[PDB]
């Protein structure tokens, strides 16, 4: 998939985008990259922070649905108006699809300046989709449309310019090394996954392993860090500081608001621990784990006032919604996303992070005879038992 190689490009905490081609005759945009959520949507008014957007009167091919959609943030929204139109990917499969397309009349907070990207792949299954899961995902159409294989892979490699790949249909064996290891998706709604142990500096957190997955684990290509439960961030927390204790670093820090420095060349790696995540294996009473390195979880941050200093943001924060597998533990591996045979698959990326003395790794397998059920059961809404699907 020699075409589909360096198709991503991004900037540093603004994620990854590929270029996708929207109408005819083309109108050609630079899309985000999103395992986190499963709408297609693109800038389709003029915006401060745009320069280019999705002129529907432009393209013969578009049709109108006639039906709104709304998609608020925690952080901010979006919302538009639905259409299908002609869809392709110029660096990626030599097809073209007619899908859904949210065009999007109004946001708050969601371009950012200088960000470059003007709309959302949604690359997640149909029950998280805006307004319900009767919109088909993207994916979905490609796959149902055309001869594509029901996979695809992500290579991210780590403001600052990013670049990497999405292999679309395929596994591309130039950008990884050493073995590929599948965890199972547990559902396919997010790219969900079960962690079953954690390690900082090879000591085991000694949790209850549902506290792990609480409320759920999910790889997302759409969040910057690695999220973690409250609990979990908490001891991850204290562990990190116990190992890095020769330095004392402000609270806002470990809040990720507030960069430590060095002098240039000197940051002290050592003292900062290797996180391993222990995913559930293929095979019952199997796991693997993944382990990312301090360079992964501390992002380098130019600093405009002292250019002697090396300077760092840490890029581990506290979730409420579940564990979010970010950009932090993604740029270690290739990730594939193996949804013809629902699991997801790492192995140690060939643009690898450097260390002196230590390496982001992939390695199984590990045995327990305890066989823990670490999932957790989302409480069931009235709101979610009565909907049908038909
Ligand atoms: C998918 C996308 C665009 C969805 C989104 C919507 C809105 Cl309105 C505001 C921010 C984000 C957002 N935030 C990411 C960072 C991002 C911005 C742009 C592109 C890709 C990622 C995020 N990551 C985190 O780690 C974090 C925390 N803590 C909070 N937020 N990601
Ligand atoms: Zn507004
Ligand atoms: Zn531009
Ligand atoms: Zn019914
Ligand atoms: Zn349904």
């Amino acid at each position: 998939f020699v075409e589909m190689v360096d198709n991503l490009r991004g900037k540093s905490g603004q994620g990854y985008y590929v270029e996708m081609t929207v109408g005819s005759p083309p109108q050609t945009l630079n899309i985000l990259v999103d395992t986190g959520s499963s709408n297609f949507a693109v800038g389709a008014a003029p915006h401060p922070f745009l320069h280019r957007y999705y002129q529907r009167q432009l393209s013969s091919t578009y049709r109108d649905l006639r039906k709104g959609v709304y998609v608020p943030y925690t952080q901010g929204k979006w919302e538009g108006e639905l259409g299908t139109d002609l869809v392709s990917i110029p660096h990626g499969p030599n097809v073209t699809v007619r899908a859904n397309i949210a065009a999007i009349t109004e946001s708050d907070k969601f371009f950012i300046n200088g960000s470059n990207w003007e709309g959302i792949l949604g690359l997640a299954y149909a029950e998280i989709a805006r307004p319900d899961d009767s919109l088909e995902p993207f994916f979905d159409s490609l796959v149902k449309q055309t001869h594509v294989p029901n996979l695809f892979s992500l290579q991210l490699c780590g403001l600052a310019s990013v670049g990497g790949s999405m292999i679309i249909g395929g596994i591309d064996h130039s950008l990884y090394t050493g073995s590929l290891w599948y965890t199972p998706i547990r559902r396919e709604w997010y790219y969900e996954v079960i962690i079953v142990r954690v390690e900082i500096n090879g000591q085991d957190l000694k949790m209850d392993c549902k506290e792990y997955n609480y409320d759920k684990s999910i790889v997302d290509s759409g969040t910057t860090n690695l999220r973690l439960p409250k609990k979990v961030f908490e001891a991850a927390v204290k562990s990190i500081k116990a190992a890095s204790s020769t330095e004392k670093f402000p609270d806002g820090f470990w809040l990720g608001e507030q960069l430590v420095c060095w002098q240039a060349g000197t940051t002290p790696w050592n003292i900062f621990p290797v996180i391993s995540l222990y995913l559930m294996g293929e095979v019952t009473n199997q796991s693997f784990r993944i382990t990312i390195l301090p360079q992964q979880y501390l992002r380098p941050v130019e600093d405009v006032a002292t250019s002697q200093d090396d300077c760092y943001k840490f890029a581990i924060s506290q979730s409420s919604t579940g564990t979010v597998m970010g950009a932090v533990i993604m740029e270690g591996f290739y990730v594939v996303f193996d949804r013809a045979r629902k699991r997801i698959g790492f192995a140690v990326s060939a643009c690898h992070v450097h260390d002196e003395f230590r390496t982001a790794a992939v390695e199984g397998p590990f045995v327990t005879l305890d066989m823990e059920d670490c999932g957790y059961n989302i409480p069931q809404t009235d709101e979610s038992r009565s909907h049908h699907h038909h």
